[PDB]
């Protein structure tokens, strides 16, 4: 079957032309595609290009993921994170084609301890988040073949990461702040990819998995903890640091124009379940990760 | 369920550890596991850790792999590519567990033109394919639930490869002499791991699927070709190249102890049916490993 992927330059879209590789004859798209239109400023003509080669199974990576330039520039956003999900998802519905489409826990406000769940009520605390909560329950009333992996804290090896700026300060640097006091769970895009190829191979034969899904690596941990392991890994590789002090400090003192959730907790249970998958600790993702960066033949 | 993999630190396991995270609980092991026996020296060894963790799916991604050093060491290769799997094998069948497997091409002599079948009589050229012959028979024969990928040319992103082997050459050389008349299709280890994730769950679910497969990525190629495609690709990618000259040759011209085929060829119907997936052109996957390398975040 054929499998058209938007956002494939993406850190999960990049994960995504690997992982969807083996499951159908892909179509990898993003804004720039020549031959094809993959730019979500155009919600009608993704929808074209979505009639132009009609396929069986919709993988949505791409969206406005700036969360602070969305606080400004709102209405874009919402172009990208809603509007053509619309677009995407009506017409996914006209051939009876399933749509997988990633969202954000930044669809939940913040209370720490506990664990957000899929019957959770929303309430976005910032742009971000309502527009793609938007999306999501757009996609949710024009296309009921659907997945919809809501996710949190996202990196890839490839390109930037919280890693790896970390490292350059860690280098460049010998006092470091950061974040003790946001919690989630650090997923990576690899997670993500594997995840979203088996779930469909699922979806195809069960259509009643159709739904919302948290969808993280397992644990949690802060920031803070987070760049600690990373420093340890990096030190257990030979990676000089000129870093010497490393303190913890809360989220207010220093400025974000969106505001971040305390609580990025998300419960996985359900998807679990469904798929019968199984989501590992999230120190995995990032160790791995991290030796790749760190053995890099070259 | 429980997942074990041997042979964790190899090409294709890198990959597998990764592939194989999400689809069951993963103990992934290799020669220097102290915890745990990982070293196929010891059949014994290997068994008592397949007795002591009890596993579904055991899959197998170490072997003797030096095929050239094989000729001077049959013995050694014989024990890590047959004994050991047989050791596996009869172990896994104690408890109904799936044995995972691959081998190589280097089972068949050679014939141009046409790809090798499953059901096509085996005559190994060289002390490699011999004793991987004896493995994939001493499978067959102690444990019924098992899977052998059959596959060629192999090449991974992490650890020395022939793209890089050859633009290591391309910098420091100015003309280059390479293999024309030796046919395959490189094939990436991020396609064989995630092949065999998705084979392990059709094979839970549809124990019939058990078997002999060919597994390679589509097409076909030479290794002169295969380099230009390399070459090409870092010339667009901006890496200066000292390379001026690229000569075809043929094979016997330069010496190799164990004799390579001059036709691997596989012909991969019987997997694209029975596990309904795709296998994708060769290109795509070297094209990929290659951008990885080229736009290395660091
Ligand atoms: N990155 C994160 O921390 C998290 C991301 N997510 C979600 O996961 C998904 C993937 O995120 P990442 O891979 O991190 O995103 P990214 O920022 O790495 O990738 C963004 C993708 O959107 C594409 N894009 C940008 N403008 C576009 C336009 N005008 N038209 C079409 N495509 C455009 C980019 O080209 C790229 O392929 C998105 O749904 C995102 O909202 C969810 C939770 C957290
Ligand atoms: N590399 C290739 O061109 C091809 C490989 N294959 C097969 O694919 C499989 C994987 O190949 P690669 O990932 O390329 O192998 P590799 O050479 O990258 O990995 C070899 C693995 O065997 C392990 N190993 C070596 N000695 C061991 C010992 N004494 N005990 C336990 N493990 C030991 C290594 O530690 C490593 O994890 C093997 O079955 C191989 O024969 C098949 C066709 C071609
Ligand atoms: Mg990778």
């Amino acid at each position: 079957m054929n499998i058209l992927l938007f956002g494939k330059t993406g850190q999960v879209g990049w994960e995504l032309q690997r992982s969807l590789a083996p499951v159908g004859n892909l179509i990898a798209l993003d804004v720039h595609s020549k031959e094809f239109c993959g730019d979500f400023s155009n919600p009608k003509g993704v929808a074209e290009t979505v009639r132009k080669l009609r396929p069986d199974v919709i993988v949505n990576a791409a969206a406005h993921t700036a969360v602070d330039k969305a606080e400004s520039e709102p209405e874009l956003a919402q172009l990208l994170n809603a509007t053509s999900v619309e677009a995407i998802a009506k017409a996914a519905n006209e051939t009876g084609a399933w749509v997988v489409h990633y969202s954000t826990d930044y669809v939940f406000p913040g209370t720490g301890d506990i664990p957000w769940q899929e019957t959770d009520a929303t309430s976005p605390l910032n742009v971000y988040g309502k527009t793609k909560l938007a999306g999501e329950k757009a996609l949710q009333d024009n296309c009921p073949k659907h997945l919809i992996f809501r996710t949190s804290w996202v990196y890839a090896g490839k390109g930037n990461n919280f890693a790896k700026t970390m490292l350059r300060l860690a280098k460049e640097r010998q006092t470091l702040s950061v974040i003790n006091d946001q919690y989630g769970a650090p997923t990576g895009a690899e997670l993500l990819a594997d995840c979203t190829a088996h779930a469909i191979r699922v979806a195809l034969n069960k259509p009643e998995v159709a739904g919302l899904y948290h969808l993280v690596a397992g644990g949690t941990t802060t920031w803070h903890d987070y760049a600690a392991l990373v420093f340890d890994e990096a030190r257990k590789a030979g990676i000089t640091l000129a870093l010497t002090e490393l303190n913890a400090v809360p989220t207010s003192a220093y400025p974000t124009p969106a505001s971040r959730p305390g609580n990025s907790r998300l419960n996985t249970e359900k998807f679990q379940r469904n798929f019968d998958l199984i989501l590992p600790q999230w120190e995995l993702g990032v160790k791995r990760m991290l030796t790749e960066m760190f053995t890099t033949t070259t």
